[PDB]
């Protein structure tokens, strides 16, 4: 007789293709997704003519990563940081998740109210000016920041407002889609 194959090591094999199919289709999907967020800062750095635009994930206890960021050469990047919950406090974490922005047209102005300790830290990347908008999950996921470094910069209402429309489709794609 014969047929031994079909329901053993064939079918084994046949899952197995299935299952490789699914794999490869949801590591291009990470692919396809990081692409279009590294394509989002980096046109957005092109459109403002901000000197860095990038995009800050906060873990639950409150360190960071950038996970997404398009810089001038003349600047330092901060791609590789990884920083501690002291850089951006949690309680400061919960005003973002409550969708506090910021837009800063100069960090060294003392009435922008600015932590000494602050102003030092984004003086380590040359940072003059900064618009803050938060990317939910409400929990916080991160930030998607401008920055100006060669000047100081009065950002544009809407400037906000389309930094934040962008954030919260961020928002939605890490939410609805489960992505
Ligand atoms: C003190 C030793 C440390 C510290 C304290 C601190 N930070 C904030 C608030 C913020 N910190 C950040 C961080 C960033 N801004 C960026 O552009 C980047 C990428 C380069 C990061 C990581 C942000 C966005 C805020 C929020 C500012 C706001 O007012 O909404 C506070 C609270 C606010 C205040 O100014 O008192 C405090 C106390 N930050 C440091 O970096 C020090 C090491």
């Amino acid at each position: 007789s014969a047929g031994l194959s079909m329901q053993a090591e064939l079918r084994q094999q046949q899952q197995r293709v299935e299952l490789f199919s699914e794999v490869t289709l949801k590591i291009r999907q990470s692919l396809q997704l990081k692409e279009i967020l590294h394509t989002t800062v980096t046109e957005v750095q092109r459109i403002l003519q901000a000197d860095r635009v990038l995009i800050y994930h906060v873990l639950p206890d409150g360190t960071g990563k950038t996970i997404s960021e398009s810089v001038l050469p003349d600047y330092p990047t901060l791609m590789d940081l990884e920083f501690p919950q002291e850089v951006f406090p949690q309680e400061y974490q919960q005003l973002y998740a409550q969708g506090r922005v910021r837009a800063i047209a100069d960090v060294h102005d003392p009435t922008a109210g600015l932590a000494e300790c602050l102003v030092e830290f984004v003086d380590q990347f040359h940072i003059k000016a900064k618009l803050i908008v938060p990317i939910v999950q409400n929990q916080l996921w991160g930030l998607l920041i401008a920055h100006q470094c060669d000047s100081v910069r009065q950002w544009v209402d809407f400037e906000l407002e389309l930094m934040q429309q962008l954030a919260d489709q961020i928002s939605i794609a890490l939410s609805q889609a489960q992505l």
